[PDB]
């Protein structure tokens, strides 16, 4: 283990919890990993993939970001900040792609999966891009269950990092595409609390977060800091009792020592 590890260990023996980072530095390729293979429930942090899914279907449908979903009332699941505004209306891809993303709207996250043909989809795109482990098997709320041991929804930090690495910063994405992600991305509502508050003030980052049941706070973020190459870093965090509350400060804590090193 290296000092960076053992201080991850030493955060995740105070939290009561199962603590999962992986950074990629693309300065030099490098990796930090803790419990980088192991599972963890993504829950909204999943929606990036089926953004980018949509996105990657955008590559050969110059028009279908423009497309209109229907949302009808019974659509409205647990959370809903933007898609409620147009129940009895409709979103187009666009707007759902952004509601998921900077909102976390899970409406808009099941229109996503609906316009890939379900949760399977979703894992088929991630398939196509190289990654191996991420697995979507249900549709929002269950998605977010997060019971411990269970393999469906779920992926391991590094597979997470690699992948958002290769469709923020690679070419898994067409370049437009790439673009639209990662303006999506940094224009996230949500993340202020988790890896942003554990980094330098003058770092900018594009995140996505997820929260569940069994306490599961998630964020997997691209950062670009002052002066160096852009970094990926995923912190995905669990613990064993159902109704255990969100601990976004354990997320920064573990940016803050990820960011000590490099
Ligand atoms: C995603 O994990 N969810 C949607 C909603 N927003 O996520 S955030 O809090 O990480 O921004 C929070 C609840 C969760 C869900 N159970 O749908």
């Amino acid at each position: 283990t290296s000092a960076v590890q053992q201080k991850l260990a030493a955060l995740e023996k105070s939290s009561g919890g199962r603590l999962g980072v992986a950074l990629i530095d693309t300065a030099d390729n490098t990796q930090v990993l803790y419990r980088g293979d192991e599972r963890f429930p993504m829950c909204s942090t999943s929606k990036v993939m089926a953004a980018a899914a949509v996105l990657k279907q955008s590559e050969t449908q110059k028009q279908l970001l423009n497309q209109p979903v229907e949302i009808k009332p019974a659509d409205l699941v647990n959370y809903n900040p933007i898609a409620e505004k147009h129940v009895n209306g409709t979103m187009t891809l666009a707007e759902l792609s952004a509601a998921a993303l900077q909102y976390s709207d899970n409406t808009a996250m099941n229109k996503l999966i609906a316009q890939l043909g379900g949760p399977g989809g979703v894992t088929a795109f991630a398939r196509a891009i190289g990654d191996e482990t991420f697995r979507l098997d249900r549709t929002e709320p269950t998605l977010n269950t997060a019971i411990p041991g269970d393999p469906r929804d779920t992926t391991t930090p590094r597979a997470m990092a690699q992948t958002l690495r290769q469709l923020t910063l690679g070419h898994a994405l067409g370049e437009t595409q790439r673009a639209q992600l990662v303006t999506w991305l940094k224009g996230n509502t949500t993340g202020a609390a988790s890896i942003r508050a554990g980094l330098p003030t003058s770092w900018t980052v594009g995140d996505k977060t997820g929260s569940g049941d069994y306490g599961t706070t998630n964020d997997i973020a691209v950062i670009w800091p002052q002066g160096r190459a852009p970094l990926v870093l995923v912190t995905y965090f669990t613990q064993p009792q159902q109704n255990a509350e969100s601990r976004r400060d354990v997320l920064a804590s573990a940016a803050r020592i990820i960011a000590e090193g490099l």
